[PDB]
C-alpha cells in the first residue's frame, strides 16, 4: 500500500549553501548526473540511481 521511495522529487533545486551542510546540496549536484543518464560515485560508492543515492545519503549521515 503506497511503496513511494521517493523522498525527494527535485523539481529544479535551489541548490543552497547551509552551515548545517547536508546531503540535499549535494543531491541536487548528484543526481543531476543520474537523470542525464550517467551514474555519480559519491565517496567511492557507485550511485546509479537516487534508489542508490539513498543509500550513500544515509550512510554518510549516519558515519559520525
Amino acid at each position: 500500500m503506497g511503496s513511494s521511495h521517493h523522498h525527494h522529487h527535485h523539481s529544479s533545486g535551489l541548490v543552497p549553501r547551509g552551515s548545517h551542510m547536508d546531503i540535499e546540496e549535494i543531491e541536487k549536484k548528484a543526481r543531476k548526473i543520474l537523470e542525464k543518464g550517467d551514474s555519480i560515485e559519491i565517496a567511492g560508492f557507485e550511485v546509479r540511481d537516487e534508489e542508490d543515492l539513498k543509500k550513500i545519503l544515509e550512510w554518510l549521515r549516519r558515519h559520525g
